[PDB]
């Protein structure tokens, strides 16, 4: 009646194991985690208190490759097999996806104690922006930082930004190799080259001021390029690794934040603090509610973050607008007529107020943001176990929740013929967004309380975007001028490119070229160059 001899043969087996040929021991260190992985998923599939988990062959990697290459195609397959809630493994992490408007509610209105955005995002952005701001600080600091920035983003600021943004667009048509409208009447451009330059020029001039704008004409512009490089999904797994890419980024962040602090300390020294730009504004208005002031280093890091966020979402969006309009001369024609009616055939300077009298222009932005949400996946790390309403599912702490309003933007159920670009689906509804009812303030102004809208380009809840009006202002001036100045179309046989879902924003797969030509070949842009 001896089990003792079994326990001996366990120990013997462990010892015979350790003495295997190194060819078999490498094999086992591969085959036994592979076998265990399959065994674990099958067992996992039994738990009725967990959403279904998408099956995967490679441990740790998970569904990373198919999710990254074509996330909306991934989501649609999963939705057919499992419905709206399902999980998948992604480079070590378990992501729980909740598709559709209830998904929006579940994640964007999640209680602050249940989930954390900074725990999800901190590695992605802190290396790039610097310490102390955005996701490298507690939520209540973030709430107030959004309040400070929003304070420079008022109707009266937009009124003064508009002629500044217009000036930069015109100087870019005049001076850029891509255009030179005083010398050339037609030409070819890559919109992934032109739009990121146009966006940084206009955002700099209006948010940072003319000094910082002036510096973009120098070799300082190269540091922006270097810091721009460090803004990549790979920071999610490799935020820091001793290589040259990471070294230029860190240098750039120091060099750029140094330049902003130089200006800040310069302005405080001369008492030269007005209401020109966002720098003036944060100098006057960056004291937290427990009395602590933001440092000059933190103020500068915040400027980098604001500028970098606006840079990528807006540049991609104007690239998409150009690309969709290039095959739709009917829409270009209709926008041109609205410009002629609102601006008296051009005998009226563009103002922020007149921009609000251009519904078709704003509907074009709205519709581009529907087809091309710059951020396909928004994340939160789960901090406490969460019950999913009307289900038996519990999402345990340590999981991530993923919400994807850009996926819902492309469903026929909520947008008839969702794959078709149509600015007229927004007729009599051209506002960037609006709360369908009740509102709430998390620290940075009253916003919509419900987040169930199928259309959520700026998200919702406490992490809701605050740059929506600035983006529309910027994109509006830009497109108003393109339309009044140029017609454009595709090279023969070219059409809208598919999105690049592996970058930070869903920008077009390039080279994405359009051919432009002047509406008025003899028109000249004045000023010195
Ligand atoms: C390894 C194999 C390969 C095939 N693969 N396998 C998987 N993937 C992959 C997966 C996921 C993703 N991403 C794309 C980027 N994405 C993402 C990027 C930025 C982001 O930002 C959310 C927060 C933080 O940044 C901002 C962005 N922003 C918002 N408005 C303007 N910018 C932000 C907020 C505030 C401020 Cl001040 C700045 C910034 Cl940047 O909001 C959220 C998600 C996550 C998924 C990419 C590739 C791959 O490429
Ligand atoms: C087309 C332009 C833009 C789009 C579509 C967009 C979209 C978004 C979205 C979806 C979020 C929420 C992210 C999340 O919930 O995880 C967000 C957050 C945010 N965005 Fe934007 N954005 C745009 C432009 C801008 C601009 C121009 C600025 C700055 C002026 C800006 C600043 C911010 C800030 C400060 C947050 C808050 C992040 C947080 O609270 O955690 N965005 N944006």
């Amino acid at each position: 009646s001896i089990v003792g001899e079994a326990l001996e043969y366990v120990n013997i087996g462990l010892s015979h194991f350790l003495a295997l040929p190194l060819a078999q021991r490498i094999s086992l260190i591969i085959i036994i985690p592979f076998i265990y992985n399959i065994v674990w998923q099958l067992l996992y599939s039994l738990r009725k208190d967990r959403p279904p988990l998408v099956f995967y062959w490679i441990p740790w990697v998970g569904s990373a490759v198919v999710y990254g290459m074509k996330p909306y195609e991934f989501f649609e397959e999963c939705q057919k097999k499992y419905g709206d809630i399902f999980s998948f493994v992604l480079l070590g992490r378990v992501m729980t996806v909740y598709l559709g408007p209830k998904g929006h509610e579940f994640v964007f209105n999640a209680k602050l104690a249940d989930v954390s955005a900074e725990a999800a995002y901190a590695h992605l952005t802190t290396p790039v922006f610097g310490k102390g701001v955005i996701h490298d600080c507690p939520n209540s600091r973030l709430m107030e930082q959004k309040k400070f920035v929003k304070g420079a983003l008022t109707k009266e600021a937009f009124k003064s930004y508009v002629p500044l943004i217009a000036e930069e667009v015109y100087k870019y048509f005049r001076d850029s190799k891509n255009f030179r409208l005083n010398e050339r009447t037609t030409g070819t451009i890559d919109v992934m080259v032109t739009q990121p330059e146009m966006t940084i020029f206009t955002a700099s001039r209006s948010l940072l001021g003319k000094e910082m704008r002036a510096k973009l004409d120098t070799d300082f512009a190269y540091l922006y390029s270097d810091l721009d490089k460090g803004f990549t999904p790979i920071n999610f797994v490799f935020p820091n690794l001793p290589l040259e890419h990471y070294r230029k980024r860190d240098h750039a962040q120091k060099a750029i934040s140094g330049t902003y602090m130089s200006l800040i300390k310069e302005r405080r020294k001369n008492n030269d603090i007005q209401d020109r730009d966002l720098i003036d504004s944060l100098m006057k208005n960056s004291t937290y509610k427990d009395g602590v002031k933001m440092t000059d280093q933190e103020i500068a890091n915040l400027l980098i973050g604001v500028l970098m966020g606006g840079q990528h979402t807006s540049a991609a969006t104007s690239a998409w607008i150009l690309l969709h309009l290039a095959e739709r001369p009917d829409v270009q024609q209709e926008l041109y007529e609205e410009q002629m009616r609102v601006l008296d055939g051009g005998k009226k300077e563009l103002t922020y107020d007149l921009l609000q009298e251009m519904p078709l222009l704003n509907q074009t932005i709205k519709e581009t943001l529907r087809m091309h949400h710059p951020l396909h996946s928004l994340f939160r790390k789960v901090m406490k176990d969460m019950h999913v309403p009307n289900t038996s599912y519990v999402i345990p702490a340590g999981y991530h929740v993923l919400v994807s309003p850009g996926y819902t933007h492309l469903r026929d159920e909520y947008f008839p013929n969702a794959h078709q670009f149509n600015i007229h689906r927004w007729n009599n509804d051209s506002a960037s967004s609006y709360s369908v009812g009740e509102e709430v303030d998390y620290g940075f102004g009253a916003i919509s309380k419900g987040v169930s809208s199928p259309y959520l380009p700026f998200g919702g809840g406490r992490h809701r975007c605050i740059g929506e009006h600035f983006a529309y202002c910027q994109l509006g001036v830009l497109m108003s001028i393109f339309i009044r100045t140029l017609k454009w179309h595709y090279p023969e046989g070219k059409t809208v490119p598919p999105p690049d879902f592996t970058s930070m924003v869903t920008l077009p797969t390039g080279p994405a070229k359009i051919i432009w030509e002047k509406r008025n070949p003899e028109q000249k842009i004045g000023g010195r160059h």
